[PDB]
């Protein structure tokens, strides 16, 4: 029997590349359900699928909006095999800007998709895994879930939230045979006027500095999505998967600094100098 | 001039005791605005206030529901001094139980009060602090924001979120003269039938084990709220406050273990054995 995989957020980036990587595996081991918020965005997925020659029936798309528990339930009912071996919670939103310039709705949305949406998926698929005593859950994490990044306050809040959520569940799930892992990604290749109206000129200037810095880090360190997708596959095949996989060791030093001074002083000074 | 303090979540626990500690300070240094979601719950606050002989005018209550940006704005307008020197974001909800037994509304509420509510307060009060180049923000943190706890998945998600939010803002706020600090608290002195219907018997049994364990930890380690409130005062008077204050060193070893094995393996095994 094939390994049934259901992946959220497949219209672009990591989820699109993971879905076609699995569906096109030479062994034909996987049956992938690539889910998307809006089916109008599925063209790139199908263009990639043909480029990798995914066999007919290896990949199927479903509409799944993680903000709606009814959409989660209807997608679950569409898994014809009646089981999900691997669940990949990857749907996510970013949010960048001065905290006081962010709309209340944008903040609530980032938390509803990134955090509550993952809870909705776990509530919908975890119980059957627990009963069977088998199943793999992979969650797309971020270096921003491990350390705070300026002008990413709500995005980091959401990614930190996934760390707490997953770590808490892992403690309980240890003896159930259900394995949860976070795949910790760094940067991956995948109007000023309005910001200025909602913040001070000094914060505005620091935002520019952050953006200039971020562009350089991205140009220098962004990983190809194929390399990142492969870390998900590595986690899936591990007999005894760990709670966290890192796609790069680039940020481990900063993470260790952070983790070694619980007052936070060293990290805050170090990251302020790094960005600014 | 007095130091103007505005504190959220003052109907009980840490916020109630902090508010009366500040208002009754022998130096009469502070003017406290003790805010509460529902004014019908203000009796304990006033009973404590009289017990500590808070001078007339040292303490005032305002209705403030952190889920509503209009309520945040109306409370801000009630600060007669037209400035807040110290903002204490303390309002918070717990949530305990098997993840699949939690209501979707309860999950969304925990994140809206704990995380989005803090964002609403920071958006409403941060800009004036940044302009003035002064102000202290203290956020009630938890050991559950630093390490994942079984059957506290969404509660830990929310507290981890505050860590990411605050750490991200601290990096930017470093040179502005505005100081943000998390006050990391351990336990503080402050139907089975429905859970069983929504989960499996094994998870139900593990929940009982968790509860029995938690009761013993609480009986042995819960700190008096007066001792905890004093750590907020210590942070407020520090000339150069750190990002994090710990109310106890009891959990530092577990935190260090966690922080020293980024794969998460050591922590997950250690905490599973500790609780179960
Ligand atoms: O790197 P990336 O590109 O940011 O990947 C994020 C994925 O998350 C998806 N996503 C965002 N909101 C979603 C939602 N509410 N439900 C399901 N998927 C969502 C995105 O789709 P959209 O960008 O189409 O929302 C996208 O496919
Ligand atoms: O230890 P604790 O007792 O849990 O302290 C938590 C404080 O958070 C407050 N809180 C919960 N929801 C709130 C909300 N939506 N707005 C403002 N304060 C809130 C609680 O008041 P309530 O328990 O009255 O909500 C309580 O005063
Ligand atoms: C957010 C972003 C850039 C945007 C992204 O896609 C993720 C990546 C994560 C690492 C961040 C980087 C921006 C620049 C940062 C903040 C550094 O200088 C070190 C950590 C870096
Ligand atoms: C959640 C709770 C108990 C409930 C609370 O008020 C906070 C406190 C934080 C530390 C927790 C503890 C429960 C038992 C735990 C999980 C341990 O055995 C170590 C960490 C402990």
């Amino acid at each position: 029997a094939r390994t049934v995989v259901l992946i959220t957020g497949c219209s672009s980036g990591i989820g699109l590349h993971l879905a076609v990587r699995l569906a096109s595996d030479p062994s034909q081991s996987f049956k992938v359900y690539a889910t998307l918020r809006d089916l109008k965005t599925q063209g790139r997925l199908w263009e990639a699928a043909r480029a990798l020659a995914c066999p007919p029936g290896s990949l199927e798309t479903l509409q799944l909006d993680v903000r709606d528990s009814k959409s989660v339930a209807a997608a679950r009912e569409r898994v014809t095999e009646g089981r999900v071996d691997v669940l990949v919670c990857n749907a996510g939103l970013g949010l960048l800007g001065p905290l006081e310039a962010l709309g209340e709705d944008a903040v609530a949305s980032v938390l509803d998709v990134n955090v509550v949406g993952t809870v909705r998926m776990l509530q919908a698929f975890l119980p059957d895994m627990k009963r069977r005593g088998s199943g793999r859950v992979l969650v797309t994490g971020s270096v921003g879930g491990l350390m705070g990044l300026p002008f990413n306050d709500v995005y980091c809040a959401s990614k930190f939230a996934l760390e707490g959520l997953c770590e808490s569940l892992a403690v309980l799930l240890l003896p159930f045979g259900v394995h949860l892992s976070l795949i910790e990604c760094g940067p991956v290749h995948t109007s000023p006027e309005e910001v200025l109206d909602r913040t001070d000129i000094h914060t505005f200037h620091r935002f520019y500095q952050y953006l200039a810095h971020s562009k350089q880090v991205f140009r220098e360190a962004a990983q190809n999505p194929e390399e990142v997708a492969e870390v998900f596959l590595t986690a899936l095949r591990a007999p005894k998967p760990t709670l966290r996989y890192f796609t790069t060791e680039r940020f481990l030093p900063l993470l260790r600094m952070r983790l070694d001074d619980p007052s936070g002083s060293n990290y805050v000074t170090a990251m302020h100098r790094e960005v600014f």
